[PDB]
């Protein structure tokens, strides 16, 4: 169980709202000592911020692994000549950061990895017997966004989990897509979010294999239109049979209307949804699933021999979760006027011990014992042991969004008690000291 | 307890030695399906290779944290104007990868982070009361090596843990340095390595606060000169008191001659090292610790108010561990004619189950139940459930370096027996099917 004394940590709280922050998540990430801008759209993750980033990453990896995807890692830099194979090199646009090395070879900072994962696959896989195959990584990307804005939510250097599926045909690809559909429901639910799968912009094919998972938010950059029954639907549990038929889960989550502004058609919204169920708002895109078929396998000649002995190009899909963007989206969805309210699964620490009389022998000893006992038992524990008054300590503890606070003072200890406070709702309970660790 | 079936994994084994690989680590990482070259010196980490990389990373993290260092993350792209503050922008050389963004703003892919970490520090810290402070990250770096070579050992895009200490004065900085020296001894020992601390190149004003930690290996690029006695010294255990005097540990590890070629002096060597103890050999630099004083805090104005109430520049030090390079160094030190021999702490899996008659109802069933039981007991386990002959499975298991093998076949099972083989020495053991989990757990 991770453990830190605030005095041996690095957590620079800002007293004042930063004028450069336009939205609440950006404001709070800066105020709560989580983030520092290094260039437009390019950030250092300060210790508290990095802890959350890592919690998010691990939840994503866990669900990808559950769904059968296999983790690897591609480099940040890629050869232009690879992108020339697919014809994306000259068609991608100015968001692609192009680089020349000392030998004048043409490189780029990868904005995504379709060509590269296809290059890897086609080196090693030649039989339909290796498929379905889903390979993924969690890696830093760069898109040279014209106007970086909104802190971690519209920047340039961002962290993404990007997964790529390989199948013999469209039928198998739909099964691979369904696996990721289910994994994403579970991923965002585990973060305390209702990220709704919404039908999204398709490619030149058309079809129905394009969804964006969007958390409803009014500072959000995506316009959306939904049927409110979608917000009530049940998320599959951890025993979901990923080798089985997933269609019933998908049917459930798509049986009721949900579309982004790209594929939204005002006349359909009415023939399906009751007027009292209809809602038109805005949101943050945190996940994207997309079938692309033979887009890369045709141009890059990524073929496998089929059950019938003929070679044919594979069918692929891509699945992205914006891991660094999620820090912003989560704060947008989970805060109040006193600061952040971390869902437990993503919080940097689960409990903070607040010593209300720093230097008094009895309160110090009590906090020292709690801190030691909580860590011994696997609990992520922050000990606020700074030379600050109680009210100073409450405000910082509230701001940074730690799920639980333990208040320790001379007053409470005279009676053998400490106060336990829940951040989400302000529940408070004056407990015996010997009971508090049995949570 | 991590678990995988080979049929559900991605592990591209190469039959032949790749002609582009000049050294054993490079050859084996390609053969064992751990690595793919994407450009000169730039690699993708295939699933097996990535697993080992992450094991290495976590041991490094654990020892930094134990020593009181605090993890953050800096971005890979940095502003040229930051490097103009310190004067290093134009001094660094052609190994720096310069980049222009769409607005013609001047960026670079960070080769290191002294300027950036000092910039973060100076924004927030103003009192001597905040010190000592050591901030670190584990992040991808770029050095445009003129001639990338030797796979992960002399590439361009690489993973480093880099830490940076901040202190009021040189005395405090020496205490910060000692803590990292001890952390490094523990770090490399936990990976099954003897990464020897040796005196290394100092800066302008010289001194005694530069060391490199070097794994001896025939194919290494560092030339070193040591008293062989340094090879048998004791590594501090996990209960080392990082807030105490570490001077006795440092003294012991610096009591015999050990120097890289950059600072080696023949006269001193001959004088301090008995002839039969002298060893001049090659090695791989895996750790580097270096006190730089006020080099960045002078130019970048990172002062704090000290005990005397006056403001003065801080004293800093940098500490780098070559995380990706360590896969190469580990294999160089840990292999035989049949492939890799992973130390258990960095192995991608601890045990592999070799089904020697794939499709046989009883061998499948016994393998399936060993696989489930080992997972449950928290063991990193791989089950080679592929449709391949015994010889093929034996060759692949030896190659990829899994510490233990369980060989499960008709002939063994007739006796209710399985064979447990230890990769390191090839020691074999026939033992009951029930007793086998209990021996490994």
């Amino acid at each position: 169980g991770s453990h830190m004394r605030l005095s041996r940590f690095f957590l620079p709280i800002l007293k004042e709202n930063p004028k450069e922050a336009e939205i609440v998540s950006h404001r709070l990430m800066l105020r709560a000592g989580m983030l520092r801008q290094e260039a437009a759209g390019i950030y250092a993750w300060l210790p508290l911020g990095h802890r959350v980033l890592k919690k998010i990453e691990q939840i994503v990896r866990e669900e990808q692994n559950r769904a059968g995807a296999i983790e690897l890692l591609m480099p940040t830099l890629q050869l232009a000549d690879l992108w020339r194979e697919s014809g994306r090199y000259d068609a991608y646009g100015p968001e692609m950061l192009r680089i020349a090395d000392r030998h004048k070879r043409e490189l780029l900072y990868g904005p995504t990895n379709e060509e590269m994962i296809t290059e890897i696959f086609r080196a090693y896989i030649k039989s339909y017997k290796s498929l379905p195959l889903n390979l993924y990584h969690i890696q830093w990307k760069f898109r040279d966004e014209q106007r970086p804005r909104f802190g971690v939510m519209r920047g340039r250097e961002f962290l993404m989990k990007d997964a790529y599926s390989f199948d013999v045909d469209e039928a198998g690809a739909r099964k691979s897509y369904n696996k990721m559909f289910v994994a994403y429901l579970r991923t965002f639910a585990r973060m305390g979010l209702k990220a709704i799968p919404m039908r999204a912009e398709t490619g030149p094919i058309g079809g129905d294999l394009s969804h964006e998972f969007i958390v409803l938010a009014e500072t959000g950059e995506s316009g959306v239109y939904i049927d409110r029954d979608v917000l009530n639907l049940p998320v599959p549990d951890e025993n979901v049979d990923y080798d089985g038929d997933l269609t019933p889960i998908i049917k459930q989550w798509t049986s009721v209307y949900a579309a982004t502004e790209d594929v939204h058609e005002p006349a359909r919204y009415e023939s399906e949804v009751p007027e009292a169920n209809r809602l038109n708002t805005r949101g943050i895109e945190v996940g994207q699933i997309f079938y692309f078929g033979t887009k890369y396998s045709d141009s890059m000649k990524a073929n496998v021999t089929g059950p019938d002995g003929t070679d044919a190009p594979i069918h692929g899909g891509s699945y992205g979760v914006g891991v660094s963007r999620l820090l912003g989206a989560i704060i947008e969805a989970c805060h109040d006027d006193n600061g952040i309210i971390w869902p437990e699964a993503v919080a940097p620490f689960r409990v903070t011990i607040l010593n209300l009389k720093q230097g008094d022998a009895a309160t110090d000893a009590a906090c020292d014992q709690l801190y030691r006992e909580l860590s011994a038992k696997g609990v992520d524990v922050l000990y606020d042991d700074t030379d600050q008054r109680a009210g100073a300590k409450f405000a910082t503890a509230d701001l940074i969004g730690i799920p639980w606070q333990i208040h320790v003072g001379p007053r409470g200890l005279a009676e053998g008690k400490v106060e336990l406070k829940r951040r989400s709702d302000g529940a408070r309970e004056n407990l015996a000291l010997a009971d508090v660790v049995a949570r």
